[PDB]
């Protein structure tokens, strides 16, 4: 019954790194069946971008009517902190609604990763999961990823953050792998990319020998 | 008068780091005292854009002026190999000259990173060397950089890219270190960057004693 | 000024252990066809050289038309660092062009070279990779040749040498190899030659069982 609008912010999967194109969606619920169409304006910090984009009027189960605007932004635009407007003006409205959004503002802190060794217990499965933990970054937004001879492993999960005590966000991700490869000695690192790290990227090394000593001492039992 | 029109390349490190967008100019030089105004005119793709900066005539003892008109170029558009063309137009020049600029064609390889660990021999001079060599990458462009602990180090050396046996290119990088620091076992970070890298980034760690591990008992007591 | 003077200077190599004498040429470009004979004369000390030589002119796909004069030059005169002028005079260009050719005038500083065995992961690979770095000679002329049993290998790459802050010079050269011919454990060096260096020739030994003798495989029995 009632307008809204829940605009979404750019995923940082894509503003992070240089692979993606960072995207700006702009969504429109509860339009009036009377006036299917509806005017979009963009603001970026005062000034109008020739670079708009529209998609097609897509009708769902519930008859609601929703529109969806799709924005083409740079990567270092969105991590400059400029505030973007989406202004939505039809003539069921009484008057145009904007509503604007910028990126989090606030202290950066760089994150610490830590590996994690499998459990002994876990040697028993099959299957055994790694671990890696980051933690201690101000902002929400991050990405982690596991990758493994040099090819990435679609096999993973990343738990959501935890605020913490002090303020700061903590995170685990799992990386599940058959223990024969385990055996094998590769190696696997999970790769963490953040706005307040160096270089906006970090890396970890894991594999079967980080737990044994660099001297080889450990002979077959009996 | 013999005009030079000079139509730079943005820098490798600029297009392959997030921090700073690569910068593209065409500099006009050679030109003469009694025609002081320049015209620059920038297509992208064919399309004019209103990004075009303008900076005053510099005067020089050898009575050529020098000015640069210089653009910023999103990353992931330079990477699709979109033409950039500069066209300059003067009084004094009989004709006005264009040129145009793309990304090259050609099938990308995975550069190898390997570190070498200092010379025994060099142990006993002041000063070590830290040795980051990278091979395979067809692509005569790439980025080395050196980091330790998170603050990034500035004494690295690297030799430009030459011509291997298979068309390949190999580079050397070089990094002195206090043998103070090495000895406690500090840990070292060798970035590389380059178009045909996952996330067009790769990290490669060397410290204290991580080449041949010792391996003293291999028979246990009972 | 029409025509043009390129010049080639002697090869830092060739200079080197004796094999053949080093050649300078003064090649004349650019040359107008209205006017295809130059004048060609010598500077060196005041004094002329006895041994002048010149070579048939060669026309190239474009206008441009070349002149090429070659000669030969003692081992030792290089060394000396004397001062070499070859003057080209021709009705086309209004006055001749200066280009004078002659040693640097710097202080010598003695080179040193090491040896980097191959990284573990190398090993994984079908082909092994020996590098040997040579650093701090001021002088940009230097040789390096990796030298083994028989005809050296022409299977190795050196690299431009690089200015440093100190304002010496350091390169590196690569050899690539066989995997299996690693474990054979065969003598591997790099031969550097440097004007500075005591006898212009110097040698580095790189092996498997060089680069550790710590004593291994200890195994203790209790009954």
């Amino acid at each position: 019954g009632g307008p809204s609008v829940f605009l979404f912010p750019p995923k940082p999967k894509d503003t992070l790194m240089i692979s993606r194109t960072p995207e700006v969606t702009c969504v429109v619920v509860d339009v009036s069946h009377e006036d299917p169409e509806v005017k979009f304006n963009w603001y970026v910090d005062g000034v109008e971008v020739h670079n708009a984009k529209t998609k097609p009027r897509e009708e769902q189960y519930n008859s609601t009517y929703r529109v969806v605007s799709v924005l083409t932004v740079c990567h270092q635009d969105w991590l400059n902190g400029k505030e973007y407007k989406c202004k939505v003006s039809n003539k069921a409205l009484p008057a145009p609604i904007e509503k604007t959004i910028s990126k989090a503002k606030g202290q950066p802190r760089e994150p610490q990763v830590y590996t994690l060794p499998p459990s002994r217990e876990e040697m028993t499965k099959n299957q055994v999961s790694l671990t890696c933990l980051v933690k201690g970054f101000y902002p929400s937004d991050i990405a982690v990823e596991w990758e493994s001879n040099g090819q990435p492993e679609n096999n993973y999960k990343t738990t959501p953050p935890v605020l913490d005590s002090d303020g700061s966000f903590f995170l685990y991700s799992k990386l599940t792998v058959d223990k024969s490869r385990w055996q094998q000695g590769n190696v696997f690192s999970c790769s963490v990319m953040h706005e307040a790290l160096h270089n906006h990227y970090t890396q970890k090394s894991l594999d079967k020998s980080t737990g044994k000593p660099t001297l080889y001492n450990v002979s077959l039992i009996m």
